[PDB]
């Protein structure tokens, strides 16, 4: 017997995940699973519903940890479970394991400056290790071999781990040196932090399934291996190790047919310099400027995504802003306005702002692709230096450039308001603090789209995050790995296996 | 050949609206940005009107605020079509507008503080008074000021709730304005029963629907369906709902599915009363996942349409809460699971909570039953430990979303019932704004023919001294207005005879 069969049957895949294997495994602060080890797993479903002609099958994602897992595994809890579990001999008693999909060594990570270079130095230390992983076993047989007096603590999972070490609790955390610099990357101050030692082992990360189910397993297989091999691991590797990592913010659109326009709400949640973030709550009201017909959308978001950075150039004030939008919320031309907007679109934006009465404005420029959903612009304040971060007035300084999928194109009340526009009011309350309030045009003049803003922001504390200025300059909370594409996982990448290292 | 508005709605599509924004309970916005009232009911029998006249019945509608200021202007440059609201007809004003068939009857007269001077007009000598600038009490106020000498200092202020908490923050000793405006202010005031209308009315004032003057057709499709609604019985339902009746605001619990975990995901607005007249933000965050492991229906975005009555038993004398509850899907425009089907009829159900808030803890208890065809939950709630340590209304989102009633052509996105009878987890961070949160964990399935919701509840950082740990928000839910203004007999011979005269 097979599981595929278990599958096919009951319409639905039960798939495990790890809480804190950063970035194989993890959740976003959205609470979405997502990373490295997530994305093999994304696409062995979608396998499975090609190869079971499936088109339709749902996905049941639960979590598990290091210490669960085989138990979960054995009573069926799950089918399989992809993320940061090692493929070993002994485990192979109780279980299969598909394809490498990546290597590590086990180290330590610890304050910089202290007496840890390696694993001799923890004699007499409290380290913390993570309860039921190939470290706890190895650190465990190293206490009592070597006759070491560790203190060890065993900590749920890599989080909980990390932070014993970041609180001081212990003096190392021996872990999976990847994992070791995902943990490094959410800390606090994380420069603070180097991955020391010998490795006491090498690993190698495979999905596990129950044993004796060859298809299944050769299904994971050829999977990882075309992933491999066509180059789109390597792809992977940067997405998640090389480059920022983002969390999308979504907008929740629905119908005012009243005012024969829309309505939203969303949550931005701004990077405090001190590691906690500032949540700025939006609502968000749209009317058309013209008296024409307009497309009236049933409820659905958008998934928003923005990169700030600076201009060598530019000794004045600015932002340089690119931001990828995409709709989403429905599942399987429509207006006029929407033919605006095939092309490359230039872009205006105008900004007038008076927060607890310091005035500034703001000029933008640059152009819309909405055929991809992207924007890219240069906003410089015109009046000196902004009394306010930059990251606060992002959302506020064109929707309509969103890429709509063809089978929403009905939905997409911004474009179909052009060439006549639409009037955008919000409110921004600012958690524990002020409050913007917004009010804008948004419309093409000539062949420009123009969006032309009043913003008024009251009850700002001097000292708080806004007009104290203590916003990280970024957006979508990123993360940022420390750790370099290894010669073994070059090699992996050129022949694919399952081999217990 | 239809006269120049309905000429000028079937070319553009749309029916343009001039709507008040504090014209209460005839126009107003809502603590949600709905323009509401008695007024918009005639606004929307007139568009549907329209949309017959026209052949043209997926014409859309456009409201745009405006003021008593500007309303005369904006109409006649075409800004919009029509207005109902709180617009006297009068004689002045048929120079400039014409006028529907008359849908209210209103006097002038005072608010004031009921423990206070001001009995009369004549009261008013030598004191600040507020009005409504550009209102026929403006007028009428002012030439009384001269006429009687009486020194009055009149505060002109922007609309009408402007005007009103002139009078509330003590600025002001009185408010003229049309009689039932008062009363709709003094509804949403912080402390309603502290204020009185009082004073001889100084002007008797029809309210029409006002439209473009020597537009014949445009106004004989407005009088009719006006007259229509008058005397079928259907005018006097709707001055039941607004005056009579509680006015609630329903909540939109906005969903959106969650694949990974064969689920779905929820964010909503909760504005708890407080007794000072503040409110209490309560924000909800929501996650659900089946508890099984077969199909499920994964919905395209939508929102759930609540409103909710908090009400007593008056043979219990434990703490407790009576709840009356109507919750129907929507944001989808035009049986589908095995689940579906174990509602179709009346469900009974038992709610059990465990709870602990900032210590305290309490265990709570329902029982009742659920009406899925209609939406309808009826439950009563008692706390089996003693006191409750926190307030009813905050616990009433937390005490079964598969009663919800989801129209034919949204049955495929009901994820509720179709999770059923294995059931789901539901999960929520209700965020108290400037104070504590509640987190919940709660298993809603079937065990045995009942539909059992079983509640952990941990609240964290709460104030011993705020709202919630200090018992200061008001027993009831969807933020209640209530005008209690009785139909006069001016209003009754109205709807017996409708017409359009100017008094
Ligand atoms: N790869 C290690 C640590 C982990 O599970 O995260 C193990 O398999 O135990
Ligand atoms: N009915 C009065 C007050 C109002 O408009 O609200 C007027 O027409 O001026």
């Amino acid at each position: 017997g097979s599981t595929l069969d278990k599958i096919a049957k009951n319409g639905v895949i039960v798939v495990g995940h790890r809480e804190s294997s950063v970035p194989f495994s993890y959740y976003d602060n959205q609470q979405k699973v997502v990373g490295y080890s997530q994305d093999y797993s994304n696409a062995i479903v979608e396998a499975v519903k090609k190869k079971l002609n499936k088109p339709d099958l749902q996905v049941k994602l639960i979590p598990i940890t290091a210490q669960n897992r085989i138990p979960l595994l054995q009573n069926g809890t799950f089918d399989f479970e992809c993320g940061s579990t090692t493929n070993n001999v002994e485990r192979q008693k109780q279980a299969a394991f598909s394809d490498t999909i990546f290597v590590v060594g086990t180290r330590l990570l610890t304050k910089k400056g202290g007496d840890i270079k390696d694993f001799a130095n923890l004699k007499d230390k409290a380290v913390v290790v993570t309860s039921g992983t190939t470290s706890e076993v190895l650190l465990n047989k190293l206490n009592e071999e070597q006759k070491m007096n560790m203190r060890i603590i065993s900590a749920k999972d890599h989080g909980d781990s990390f932070r014993t070490l970041e609180s001081g609790r212990a003096v190392a955390f021996m872990m999976d040196d990847v994992l070791l610099a995902g943990e490094r990357a959410k800390a606090k101050k994380p420069d603070n932090w180097e991955i020391v030692g010998k490795p006491q082992s090498q690993e190698a990360y495979g999905c596990m399934l129950r044993k004796d189910d060859p298809q299944f397993k050769k299904l994971m297989d050829d999977t990882i291996a075309q992933v491999q091999t066509s180059g789109e691991a390597e792809k992977w590797f940067d997405k998640w190790f090389k480059n920022p990592i983002l969390v999308s913010h979504n907008v929740y659109i629905t119908a005012d047919k009243q005012k024969n326009g829309i309505k939203a709400n969303f949550k931005i949640r701004h990077n405090v310099e001190d590691g906690s973030v500032q949540l700025a709550d939006h609502y968000q009201q749209n009317t058309p400027i013209g008296d024409g017909p307009v497309l009236l959308p049933d409820n659905h978001y958008l998934s928003t995504q923005s990169v700030l950075s600076k201009d060598p150039n530019e000794k004045r004030d600015h932002m340089v802003l690119l931001e990828f939008v995409t709709a989403a919320g429905i599942t399987l031309s429509m207006s006029k306005g929407e033919e605006l907007f095939t092309g490359v679109v230039p872009i205006l934006v105008e900004l007038d702002g008076d927060v607890n009465g310091h005035k500034f404005s703001v000029r933008g420029e640059g152009e819309g692709d909405a055929t991809n959903g992207k924007l890219t612009l240069k906003f410089i304040c015109t009046t000196g230096k902004l009394p306010v971060p930059w990251p606060t007035l992002v959302t506020t300084l064109v929707q309509c450039f969103s890429r709509y999928p063809d089978h929403m194109k009905q939905h997409d009340f911004f474009k179909s308001a052009m060439p006549e526009g639409y009037v955008q009011e919000r409110t921004i309350s600012f958690k524990d603090d002020g409050t913007y309030k917004t009010r804008a045009e948004v419309k093409f003049e000539g062949d420009t789209l123009v969006n032309r803003i009043e913003l008024k922001g009251i009850d700002f504390k001097e000292d708080g995050n806004i007009l104290g200025h203590k916003l990280e300059y970024n957006f979508n909370n990123p993360l940022n790995m420390n750790f370099e594409l290894s010669d073994e996982m070059k090699a992996l990448f050129k022949e694919p296996n399952d081999k217990a290292l």
